[PDB]
């Protein structure tokens, strides 16, 4: 078991908002609120951080939405976790740009 | 490989909106598009849908994120996914009523 923890941030990712993760039950949970993100031109994919070692390497891998966040408006992204830590995609028509980012997912270890 | 197919609604869920997966190369898709959901009380979960018997029984398990919407405002949303189908779960403070829920994820089987 392990309480909640930063993630190990990816070089162009801000270090303001909120990325952790922690196991409990042996369910890997992670949350990211606020993050801001380098820009994520269209369908490409940027790091956001990763998993300190404590984590161990049997991470589980799927893929969700999250929002990107500026001046009011929210828009789709997409979310990578795997046990390389978590990315985001951009699955928009234009840049996401200054933009910050927010999720929760949770699964079982393997 | 199964195209995209209409998830089965649970009671009280609504008929507008999308709610379909399909699997493609051992790997399934879902995605929900404005799907109106029953009110959800913080940290209990609602039924949302479930897998036709094409898909079979090896899906996988874990939890992401969504969005709720009414009245031009979006919340953070939990996505269920399982075996069992799709359903949502409130991670705010106050109870989400009158909302409609858009998400996708996908994972390999197994």
């Amino acid at each position: 078991d392990i309480p909640w923890t930063d993630l190990n941030r990816a070089s162009g990712v801000g270090s303001t908002g909120i990325l952790q993760a922690r196991i409990i039950n042996g369910v890997i949970y992670v949350r990211g609120n606020s993050i801001p993100v380098p820009n994520v031109a269209p369908n490409f994919i940027v790091p956001v951080g990763t998993f300190p070692p404590a984590f161990g390497t049997n991470l589980p891998q799927f893929d969700s939405s999250g929002t990107f966040y500026s001046h009011g408006n929210l828009s789709l992204s997409l979310i990578n976790m795997s046990p390389s830590g978590i990315a985001v995609g951009n699955p928009n028509n234009t840049s996401m740009n200054g933009k910050t980012i927010s999720f929760a997912l949770s699964a079982p270890l393997l």
